[PDB]
């Protein structure tokens, strides 16, 4: 229909993006300042109205989202379906999930990604490259629980507080693979006990460095390169092709002239 | 005229910016013997004199440019600009910045830079590497604020120097991103009070060490390749056509003979 | 023969893929929930049989290989007999090692890396790697026991826990490559008793990083090659011919048609 | 001459170089037993003859070396000259450096690289790589000594052990730029006095970490194609062309048939 059409130029406009944009950053603002203990009634009263005035803006916004491209068409897109959820969220007074509660409202400032195309672009790219690293990530966990098994094994009865059990085990050497005080604060107390403890500990640290180097460098590489073809195709509507395909179409037309000359011009 | 001509040659010489990087490094000399405290009023006297003399040279040095190039020739490069802010603001007494004193002399040590075109170049290729990292950049403000918001809410009143209020949450988050102290210092004293702590601190290490590394290689990538093509440019007058171009042209010219076999051969 | 041909069939099935792999999963759980100090009697009793139960059935699975490739043909692959060592290793009760004891069962974990081929390419790639690489990593050796043989001279007997030895000396140099707590943890000690320290350090620390670095990069980008290829060639039966070899292709089908325009059609 | 002739053979062969590789081995090992303060005199007397034995047969082989080439065909190289260098030092009883005194042995191990050509490509590749980030190392070294400087004066009279003068504060902001306790022992601590310390220290870390890694991998990526080229080179005698050098050649060959078809097939 033609108001359908007119609301759907309305919320493809870069005005409404800019006005979305600028309330998601005022409602950030307002949760950013009621962690501020000191604030009197009246002053989180005010800003918990802005709050609500914040939200009720998004309600507005995504309902006018769902009747301009229909029930179907709406939830078709991730992000849409995000954002959604994100702000009907809130809206739900008795919560549950999975965890504990869903008492973190600042969450809803993942909107600017959502809501911005270049920030979207860019976790479309992160999150499109994360199966292409899902075995070196395999490896990786598969290494931490050997390790970890291993390590409550060995030390958990001499250093109960660092390898007691399975989660401070894997606790402690996710510490280690970070290098953090790894020597001075766990293996030279360990060695005193312990003197071989390096056999172990060495060994862990050059392993998971290197897959995990390998894991963030498989990340950024790929991340990189489709957020690359997303931009191209964003503003000229098609990407660049990769060399192989140049160079195939360069060998057909050589395949296409050879024909040409053998038979069409050598007779 | 003949004159300004005469001052320009001066200027773009070899020699002149040999003198002028002498200048810097004699100032930047002086500026690192005054930072000793043990000195007596007479030699700091000296070196502040020789301060005022490489100042001096300096000021001959830029008025020696704007004629030769001209008020608006001088100003339309950003290098000349620097140049002449980092000397005029020498120039002036009483200061009013947007921090507290521009105090710090040794900031003219930065003419290095401008002066050396090599030095130039490698600036010039971070700098304009930076617009191409900036949904990488905002994505990372955008997890430091909310993480931020998170912390000072969950941990703000058990542990208030390190996450008491939004300032010193950012603080302690950065130190965290670093992976400095972050677990024997910061997380395990967490988690004497808050045992499920680790589900807030190892996600927010795995996301931004993942996002600083990419806004890093990001820039690094980039920033090679402006001043690789840069340096091409100042040497030779062109940089070198990108392997597309180059394959683009070869396609034009089997297309070229293409028609040549075809029709204006085989007929 | 046929009986032979129906079992290998079976054994290259993706259903016994995943069989094999739900036990090495269970056999990993089992053996995670042994490292709890608290469990009974009955409940220790319930799991080492569990974990008797998943080593049966990797023995019948390694027999069932054993006869439908032959001997010669199942020890012919590296992973084969990695499978059969590890599976091996768990029925021989006094064992003699070049350690002290293999009593890390949970090692049998590293089977789903054998067991799933894109795990297995992942390691492939990484080991595949190390050759190229071996001139860096004998570098970084050299680098280090040189460091070390100094590091010993001139600071065991002042800072023997560090220094004291080859072996204490190598353990630290370590750390200090790894930086961790590098400056007030070991070199400002050793300089309050050693001012020049810094000049060993400091250049150890640049060499060293720059070093592991290389090797790392080195590791990581030749892996990830390889693994591609493999990736490549399990899907397709090829890989993507280099870059170099399309040019080669290209420059021999225009010599090809040089000959027949010159001679064949210039005549 | 015949002779001359025969020893080029003898000292160019496989053979020559695994001998002198064992004597170089034979020689660190010696100098690393010589670090064990525990040994006996006798035990120390003989190591130390071993030593002699070592260098005797080092002065044979540069001897011989310098019979076959010729004095400037020997001095030529500076693999050889470093040789004679190690050599010839050690033969020095009163030496005269530029720090202290010599008497790191060990560096004759360093020969290794020398002696073995895979590994002394490496070293050559890494040199040879140093030149072309001679203005991103600049640039660091310019950012070191501003800082410097400007940390001496803000921190200098509080924070005397860490910043009292210039050459404390380049030490500590080189523990600062490596992330070593560069919060929880540096920056809080001077937090504590100086609040906005941070205005420095982060934008510090920053710039520096940045820089740092840009000069590491402008290193790695050109000593890898440097080594690799020159490994091309050791075995076939040439290297692999740059991708543009074919392209250009496949553009030639290209221009050379339109000339053909255009003038000398139509008409
Ligand atoms: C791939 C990396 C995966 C890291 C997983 C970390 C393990 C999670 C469990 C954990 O960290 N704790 C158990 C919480 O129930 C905390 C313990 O360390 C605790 O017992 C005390 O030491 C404090
Ligand atoms: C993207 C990274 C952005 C990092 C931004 C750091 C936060 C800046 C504020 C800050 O660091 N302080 C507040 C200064 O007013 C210091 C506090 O930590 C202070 O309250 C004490 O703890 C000492
Ligand atoms: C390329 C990196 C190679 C690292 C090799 C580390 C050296 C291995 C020997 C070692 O670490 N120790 C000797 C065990 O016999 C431990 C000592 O540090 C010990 O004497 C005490 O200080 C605790
Ligand atoms: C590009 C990185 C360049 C790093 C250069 C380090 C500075 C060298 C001087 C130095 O480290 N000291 C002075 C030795 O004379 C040591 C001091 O730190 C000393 O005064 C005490 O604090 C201990
Ligand atoms: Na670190
Ligand atoms: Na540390
Ligand atoms: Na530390």
């Amino acid at each position: 229909s033609h108001m359908s059409r007119k609301i759907r130029d309305l919320i493809e406009s870069k005005r409404f993006q800019n006005v979305i944009t600028a309330i998601i950053v005022l409602n950030g603002a307002v949760l950013g300042l009621l962690t501020d203990t000191t604030l009197s009634a009246s002053s989180q009263n005010l800003l918990e109205r802005v709050d609500q005035l914040c939200l009720t803006i998004f309600i507005v916004e995504i309902s006018l989202k769902i009747y301009a491209y229909g029930v179907r068409g709406f939830f078709r897109s991730g992000w849409n379906l995000f954002d959604f959820v994100i702000v009907a969220i809130a809206l739900m007074p008795a919560q549950g999930s999975l965890s504990v509660l869903r008492t973190f409202r600042i969450f809803r400032v993942m909107r600017l990604v959502s809501v911005i195309p270049t920030m979207r672009r860019v976790v479309q790219g992160m999150l499109l490259a994360l199966p292409g690293v899902g075995s070196v990530a395999a490896l990786l966990t598969v290494v931490f629980y050997i390790a970890a098994v291993m390590a409550t094994n060995l030390y958990g009865a001499t250093f109960p507080e660092w390898f007691g059990d399975l989660s401070k085990s894997l606790y402690t050497l996710f510490q280690v693979m970070t290098l953090e005080s790894w020597s001075m604060g766990i293996v030279r107390p360990v060695m005193n006990v312990h003197p071989n403890a390096w056999v172990f500990f060495i060994p862990f640290i050059m392993l998971t460095t290197l897959t995990v180097l390998n894991l963030f460098i498989g990340i950024i590489v790929d991340a990189m390169a489709i957020t690359k073809e997303q931009e191209e195709e964003a503003k000229t509507g098609h990407h660049q092709e990769p060399i192989s395909q140049t160079l195939l179409h360069l060998g057909d037309r050589l395949d296409r002239i050879e024909k040409q000359l053998a038979q069409n011009n050598e007779l």
